């Protein structure tokens, strides 16, 4: 059967302190029956309201990004300072920065691999844009990326590393992924790590979906054999997000 | 005479919640007698823990970077939850974010029009590199910086803009500028300001030097005709920050 599902809230660079803490009184009074790790990635500036206000005992709580380590670098957080802060979980390699921010293939695998010997718990994005989609270089293109990322890990490192795949191409794009195009990504994804690392961790890797998902769609797409759950963007900003985790079971 | 003074603490990309816990103890129990403005600048993440424990009437807090708005940028964090956080300060265009974030002049600009638009007071950071220094290009290097910036100024917002000259051949390095160094580059900007935005604005106008400044240079420093104040790094993690505060007069 599948591995423990994870439904992952990726606020973004949103929130105010009303806002969010409204969104974490919801959170902390939702009950939820079944094995499941949720987590909550705010931006840093909320992070401390964050620890103080969720109690939730099945959510954790996640940083957006960082950099390897502490020193001369104004505007950026390090893992020793989230370390210290007591954040243990942190999403990496993300569509935007790999677009906006100059995070290149070896940039993520150089961060993940950094997060790992420090101890997280890391949720690596990958994901093809509409122009590598439509140019047929999907498959090239994801497995490229997390090619990157293992070549930097050994085999044990894989008990801490959990693969979110978005598809870009469907972001803002006009297009829309279906549960099979879902399934597709997720299984050729999986069938990588299979022959590459080990079927013993392939198994036990969490593949989540990263992209636009309502409480009905997800339902949908957590039947598909080779999705183990959700990192979510827009609807993580919303009590949709709630049904959401219910569509982990 | 000149305009207040500023004592702006980087602490840049570093410090855990003991360590800087103990410099804000150090600074709250310091006297300071003369009219100078103090500002710390700690990460995104210890902003929290700094706007309780910081209690010194002469102190404010800043930001490291941001972006203009919020919205899908993850890990960044925007202008708009940073005034929902209470902080009002900003240190943008940095020679770091420069150099490793592709924060071009243009980019710098449109951050620092986006502060002041927003409300914020705002540290911009000007400089050139050694090679530029030594090729005898350092005056048209940091007046291009600062045009970039003017550009998207109306002279109104003057008012909020703090200059910090800022050689990146001084950055961390230990090689100070020397007081007839840093003179020259704050007469050089101060008399571009002059012709090009006006004389009154000029004359209000704070320079700041950043580089390398430490409790035994700082003195001499700023008794300099167009130096009103520091940008502290390194120095600004130490005890010896509160002998820079005093050293402004
Ligand atoms: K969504
Ligand atoms: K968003």
């Amino acid at each position: 059967s599948k591995p423990q599902p994870i439904a992952a809230a990726n606020w973004k660079c949103n929130g105010s302190q009303q806002s969010l803490s409204e969104l974490i009184d919801l959170f902390n009074s939702t009950s939820i029956n079944h094995d499941v790790q949720c987590v909550v990635a705010s931006t840093f500036v909320h992070l401390a309201m964050t620890k103080e206000r969720l109690s939730h005992p099945k959510f954790v709580i996640a940083a957006q990004n960082a950099i390897a380590k502490s020193g001369a670098f104004t505007g950026e957080v390090s893992l020793p300072i989230l370390k210290d802060f007591g954040v243990n979980w942190i999403v990496l390699g993300h569509s935007e920065r790999r677009a906006y921010y100059g995070e290149t293939n070896e940039i993520v695998a150089d961060k993940v691999a950094a997060a790992v010997a420090s101890g997280f718990m890391v949720i690596a994005c990958i994901g093809e844009t509409l122009q590598e989609r439509e140019s047929g270089r999907t498959a090239v293109v994801v497995l490229t990326q997390i090619a990157a990322i293992a070549k930097k890990l050994k085999k044990a490192d894989w008990a801490k590393v959990v693969i979110a795949y978005e598809p870009v191409w469907a972001a803002g794009t006009g297009k829309v992924a279906t549960p099979q195009q879902a399934q597709e990504a997720h299984a050729l994804i999986r069938s990588w790590v299979s022959s590459k690392i080990g079927a013993d961790v392939a198994g036990e890797l969490r593949i989540l979906y990263g992209g636009s998902v309502n409480g009905k769609n997800a339902r949908t797409l957590y039947q598909q054999r080779d999705v183990n759950g959700f990192a979510v963007g827009g609807a993580s900003l919303k009590p949709e997000f709630v049904d959401i985790i219910k569509a982990t079971q």
